[PDB]
């Protein structure tokens, strides 16, 4: 059936339907001359069925596809253009991205490529609803709410093309223009001025070098290939002295308490960069970014931990980059094979700035924190998550029951699950202790549940529960509602189910390992 | 509709249909006298709709519900009985466990309790297919292939009841009889003789005490409440000396290389037990098990790590328990409040034996290792899993495409994903580099894929990819098949997709962090 592949509710006809298309540097003005099937390259897809012109409803997603093909990581970004179809266009939304199914279910030729058929007058006749052409619609990606439009090459000949943004025209260093534009998406939101950050960093790099204690600490350096332990040892000493510079004061404050921001972590980072950068790499930005991009520990220098980007001012970010640069220049001689002063001060800074932008762009994007939807909560060796997104929703406004599955396991050795704290509201959200249980590798363990303070009922497994490598569990919470009255926000004390792991006397007080699965009340 | 709630393919009529029912100590012979609705207690469920007599097709799952209600953890287990319905019975399998839906969809009275209606002659008339009665069937649990039967209380009056096993009759210590019976499920398989283990342990405990170097090492002990660091310090020294006993030789060999089995871990374990066991607890087995069951680090003493139970002989298990006992007796004075010799040698051993059995029973059960089905692979700070079970199946025997989603994230700071190694078979399993990508918080990153040796193609993201707390990704692999010929096992080199994390020069060689998602070829 056609409804087995077509989502009618999301299909509609629009007049002057437009979208965006990321364009590579070199083609920003030529493409404005009109949309046409390239005579070189895949023409949209490896699969013949899916060849076509691609566009998205989101101009920021389009911007991410404008970077130079030979230098995808650190290359220039071209621009974004808006393409419009004069008259009426039918955006046909697909429930599936499988061409054989679509051709089968829509009763089309299984011999010809789906995208070719889509552009035929008979197809435009069947599903166009009187529109001049059909454009297929699919979810852009998971974790994304944008759509991807697949346009027939012949039909796309009608698109009017007009410039949105030409990044190259902005005249900014690196990919500053692209990321700045992308930052416009979030009006929180990290909108940094990288021109300023670029300038403060260099000022600080040059200043740091002209600093007695610093250039003196450098005097103590082996300046010869020494052991990594002594290399980290020297570097941590260096960092401790470098950080006393009055230009690195704020960072000195902001990095003093969070362990991830430690001097040891900066030293560890410096070392890793030094061990992977060789002459060739150092001289090539793209290759530098490639090398740097696969190293662990960049969060230390970025000031990112526990789900937050801590270094969010141009001043403090420049301080961290500059400090990192100084440290790499020192790490190189101790464990490297090239011109420390060269790479560190230039190709190293250019590249790391690039990686900061990649990461900020991610934290700027809408995402699910741990314990939300199917995102897992990783803690104390455990891994817990709602089995499905529906499981995370506690629906209200009816008399009846509901079940909610929570997947639980641990990374290695056998770790216990002491119980679970469940929310309750008399009548509106009661726990059915009879259908609530925890299955460990298929072993269904029942629960002995006790009410507690704050509209919370603690349930404990009637048999010991351990999870680990090879041993997994599924906590199934069964809620029952005698009242059809809806749950009101005021009645909901805590918005998460709390799975309790092993017991530790942290803070001199017996604290339990806490794993949280966040829910939403709906309907 | 009735097919919106009833799974016909799994519904059938059977003559002399039987199942099992776990029975509590005290009721093994009374219940054999006939099945009848208890006049005390919930009578099957908190929900009126689900009240009924419960049985399972699996006698080993039934055995797990025979333990004493007042002492669920360490209490005696009663037995298991087999109940039979003379004549014809209709086992009606349900696709849903929601009573309101079932009543709605089966067009029943929404006023009366579903389980009551199930036992009415008119209901038995409608869905019994000419059977004398209806018994509802539901999946026993997740990770389990057993079923749960829900019998109407009135109808269950016809059940013939006959003894399967009376654990109490076995005359074994603790819950030895129950776990031994349960071990019969796996004909691998850990079938230990706990009588022997109980005896060797005590022999070793007594012997260990009568050992010069040991009772001399004990002489060096503070025998007074000392600091935990010195307590662990003494204990590790103790362990090192205790382990030189000729009765602990095998264990000495088997625990020398795996870090989890270290002396430090035994010391850490000893300390934690000592800090939670008080007079009351010590004197009560149930309370001892409750306390012990929520402590971390039991895998060390159990010899369980990396998905395997290493201490799998009665001799070596007795050695570890005995060694643990000696160490707790020593840890107590240093960080405790009771009779060390008392608890350690008795209530401590009885309880830990119990926890060994719980854990062995889990590893004896069919389960999914990391990277299989939706079980996550937890490694190097990352967490990866197939989004759904269908995603883990690479179906073969047709020309077309398929998509497979892999969820990726990390526990804290930003960690990179370098690429992914994908399996390929020319024609039968080709990678469509056009539809294969990785979405980070909705940012769809394309891939630049290169063929490699061994029918493996390495794909690298065209933009740097980092994951962590608040940043998550979905790798979508798109496979394409030009040939309808099925993939043969010989053609399949490696059975897993390999996601590569950050790079580390472990073993002096630049090794990448490897995260594996195991697949299955089907159809």
């Amino acid at each position: 059936g056609a409804d087995d592949v077509v989502d009618s509710s999301k299909s509609f006809v629009m007049e002057n339907f437009s979208s965006y298309h990321g364009t590579k540097p070199g083609y920003v003005d030529s493409i404005q001359k009109g949309i046409q099937k390239p005579k070189s390259g895949t023409q949209g897809n490896y699969d013949d069925d899916w060849k076509g012109f691609y566009s998205t409803d989101n101009k920021y997603d389009a911007a991410g596809y404008s970077v130079d093909n030979e230098n995808p990581l650190s290359g220039k970004a071209g621009g974004v253009v808006k393409v419009t179809y004069p008259g009426l266009t039918k955006v046909l939304a697909l429930k599936v991205d499988n061409a054989e199914t679509i051709k089968k279910e829509l009763g089309l030729s299984l011999t010809e490529p789906l995208m070719e058929q889509v552009g035929t007058e008979e197809f435009i006749k069947r599903f166009g609803d009187g529109a001049s052409r059909v454009v297929l619609s699919l979810p852009f990606a998971e974790g994304s709410s944008s759509v991807e439009y697949i346009n027939n090459w012949e039909q796309a000949k009608a698109l009017s093309v007009e410039l949105e943004i030409n990044f190259e025209t902005r005249g900014k260093r690196g990919q500053d223009a692209m990321y700045e534009y992308m930052a416009q998406a979030c009006a929180s939101c990290i909108n940094l001025d990288w021109d300023v950050i670029r300038d403060k960093t260099k000022t600080k790099i040059e200043s740091l070098k002209e600093h007695g204690p610093i250039k003196n600490k450098m005097s103590e350096s082996p300046n010869k290939t020494v052991s990594e332990e002594k290399a980290k040892q020297y570097l941590e000493e260096f960092h401790q002295t470098a950080l006393e510079h009055p230009e690195l004061s704020e960072l000195k404050t902001v990095t003093g308490t969070n362990p991830v921001f430690a001097g040891a972590n900066y030293a560890a980072w410096a070392v890793n960069v030094a061990q992977v950068i060789d002459s060739e790499t150092a001289d090539n930005l793209e290759k530098t970014t490639a090398a740097l991009s696969i190293l662990p520990g960049i969060g230390s220098v970025m000031g990112i931990a526990d789900g937050a980007v801590h270094h969010n001012t141009e001043e403090i970010v420049a301080q961290s980059i500059a400090l990192s640069s100084l440290m790499v220049a020192q790490a190189i001689p101790l464990v490297g094979e090239l011109v420390d002063i060269g790479f560190a001060a230039y190709n190293f800074v250019e590249s790391i700035i690039n990686l900061f932008q990649v990461v900020h762009n991610s934290y700027n994007r809408p995402a699910y924190s741990p314990g939300h939807k199917t995102q897992p909560f990783l803690h104390d060796g455990y891994a817990v998550s709602w089995n499905t997104v529906e499981d995370s929703i506690i629906r209200t406004g009816f008399q009846g029951e509901s079940g909610h599955d929570i997947k639980i396991t641990a990374e290695n050795t056998p770790l216990p699950i002491a119980g679970v704290l469940l929310p309750t509201i008399p009548g509106k959200l009661d726990v059915n202790k009879s259908k609530t249980h925890i299955s460990v590798n298929g072993r269904k363990i029942r629960m002995r549940c006790r009410a507690i303070d704050g509209d919370v009922t603690f349930c404990r497994p009637k048999s010991p529960v351990y999870v680990g490598n090879g041993v997994h569990a599924n906590l199934h919470v069964a809620f029952h509602r005698s009242s059809s009255e809806k749950i009101h926000s005021n009645e909901i004390s805590s918005d998460s189910i709390g799975v309790l792991g092993y017991q530790k006397t942290v803070d001199h007080t017996k604290v339990n390992s806490k794993l949280s699965l966040f829910f939403e009340i709906k309907s």
